[PDB]
């Protein structure tokens, strides 16, 4: 179940889901690299891990650009070694489009160093419900049903290095979409949710924690739904 | 005599161990994955009930349990029986405490229907044994073990599709069900494990199986149970209705 | 030898006496088919009798009971007696207000039926190598939460079953297919207040409910000639509004 | 009742297997059929397939590719025709090229789609039916691609049927299995039989098995289906 040894890289880091996974995975032993896409956001990125006694660093990247991508693993080659864990968190046509052809650039570039190791782990985080009415659903239905078989086909491509490919797929978690709700709007969400409640953002790095360890090497291909038993597709 | 209860037999605080003696119940636990399942079950700190057919499968059960360091026992249990459900959860309750962890792992083997029918009415009869003590814990964990890939050919792939099928859905309906009481159901599917059978095919035979799973190996029954106890804890609270797949990436439907 | 054409087959649609069984009895009698539409009492029998004459379809209505193997076995004896074998057989018998428990009962209940009669028809199909046989599945019952516990698990069921019975019989040339209804224009809808109708309404990208019609073109289609290579699928009609 | 007389049907890569086979029967249905090919002498051989089938319209060059074919394409087609109101897309594999192959072919659909939809919305009708890939690319890489398009092709059509919905615009998807067709044909006899194997019928499907279903979803009386993937693989399905 631990980590020590590892260098883990979580895209967008500097809050809510992504800042849980990124103490999630030091608190297991993990060297943290976590990025955003501001030099504010690095730096508290930066000051966090430090707050929590967590080894690693806070960088800029920009997922959206092969510069920025390149450049930003290089520079992590040099100073802190090879990340062998990588968890990416940075209408619905263009969303879509562009976050996949994201995760494809990123997943790319690790890969490398993954194959190096024999080993590795590409963790890929679903976005939450951004929007209660239909447009919302939309959204929020596609962008899973492409998280869910871009990770299946990249598993299938990586699979015989013994790098595995899963996704965590979030439902409704405590965050600002669902911390401005007016109540009678809170209510009627929580009314679809079996749990009755919204979820934590370290519930989710703690699925992203069992993932990242020797445990889940079995798992790939998967996307894990965390959302408390409300399914919308 | 046949007996039907055995006890393990029962000051090192593992850090692993944080199911803090809540009783676990693993039917089917006296070989392969419900084996692993009910080891991994203990080294996270549960008191471990698994189950078997058989006075012998109980012993054998109690004696793994005892060698491994295990509180708990073997039992008795056949979850095709109302009477043998309801009996058997009440003497756990009088001797050993309320089951908040259970897993399913027991289940039978044109067949499909008939199969998969069973199957799922068995779960149904366990579970809903269970839910009463934990709605009065307000906390609980029902987890479902998917049949492994069985046979190679069409019957083999239409019982495996239509098995998973039922307990995907299954599975999802019981959360939304029981969801408000802070229980969790969710299953684990497994695709080809490591086991006998396996370890027995012709190497040729074994190679084309082995085509079929980008990770290129088998998986361990550890592997499975690993999952298993990731559910069956605090950190998958938010987890529920969910079939995780535990294939090495070969998807058969 | 026509597209679309049912003559010379012999159609068995259960559940024919209202809604979408008796669209489905009419459609198929449109394309030609002898048809029998059957109810679970004397009076939907003669209901359906009285109907299919109305629209010039030959056939008959029969009482079956698909929960009794009795039953079964007597309806497939009378309709092989009277009418020929029924190579078509649509599956349309389905069994405090609704709650999320009931899911169970009547899902074991609907497939444990629906394969009791499948089995009986299999035989005379299996015989003269040719079939068709479509299940509907169950339309949205409730609103809100135990409503799409209940119609989620009713149709997760059916496409399960229905993809596995066509692996079983796929190499006699007998298919098997479902077709899953969503909100269709029946009383549940009726009796809702305007402001609930309209909600129901935004849920659906058409902004309609479907009509009981148009779940009887999908399945005349599937029973033609045309969709022989169409085997083991869920086609969904549900006007885009997707819940599982 | 299934007839698309008065209606105007555009089949993308129509000169041979499944889209000729669509178009013929788009035709027999009673529409007007544009079938596109990317070189003048396929759209002349569709013309001359069409003429043989007593089928009117036209074959057209389109390249789904470019968004200026795509405007002229339609714009020629809107002067001589009329909107097409019915718009079917029809037009060793590597282990890490699924990517760059899925990603061309849904941009491809969304390119053509928004392109017809202004005249479907102008008429509050339409038909968008879209047609997956055929089984049988050699070894895992052909498994992951097939797979992965089918994914891809699934979910495209279900965002799209739910944006388009409220015109009264449908969305569907047919997804073949192992389809006789030029391509199928020649594979070698090993990796036939070995699907053969797989699929429940025990045969191969035809082109016109495929096009069959595409005439009901055009129909009037599919006209509550949308969103959907029909499968049409003689019950082998393959994920
Ligand atoms: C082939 C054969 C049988 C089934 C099936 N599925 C069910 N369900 C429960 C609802 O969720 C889907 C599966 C249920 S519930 C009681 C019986 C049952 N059977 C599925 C495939
Ligand atoms: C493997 C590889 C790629 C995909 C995939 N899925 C997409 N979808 C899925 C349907 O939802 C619309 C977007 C989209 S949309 C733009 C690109 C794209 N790519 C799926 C599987």
């Amino acid at each position: 179940m631990s980590l020590q040894g590892k260098v883990a890289l979580v895209t967008g880091a500097s809050r809510g889901i992504g800042q849980a996974i990124a103490l999630e995975l030091g608190r297991l032993g993990a060297v943290v690299i976590g990025t955003a896409t501001s030099a504010s956001g690095a730096e508290k990125i930066a000051e966090t891990l430090k707050a929590n006694g967590v080894e690693g660093a806070g960088l800029v990247l920009d997922v959206s650009s092969d510069e920025s991508v390149a450049a930003t693993l290089e520079h992590i080659q040099q100073h802190l070694g090879q990340p062998l864990i990588v968890v990416n968190n940075a209408e619905w046509f263009d969303v879509v489009n562009t976050n996949l052809n994201s995760l494809y650039r990123l997943s790319k570039a690790v890969l490398r160093g993954m194959t190096k190791a024999r080993w590795g782990r590409i963790i890929n985080i679903g976005s939450v419900v951004g929007a209660m009415g239909n447009a919302g659903q939309t959204n929020y239905a596609a962008a899973k049903a492409g998280l869910e078989g871009f990770t299946r086909a990249l598993a299938r491509e990586v699979g015989s290095r013994a790098i595995t490919v899963n996704a965590v797929a979030p439902g409704f978690i405590d965050t600002d979409m669902t911390r401005e709700l007016p109540e009678a709007q809170r209510e009627a969400l929580l009314g679809q949710i079996p749990l009755g409640r919204l979820g934590q953002a370290e519930e989710i790095a703690k699925v992203v924690g069992f993932l990242a360890s020797d445990g889940a090497a079995y798992v790939t291909g998967a996307t894990v739904p965390v959302n408390g038993g409300m399914y919308m597709s």
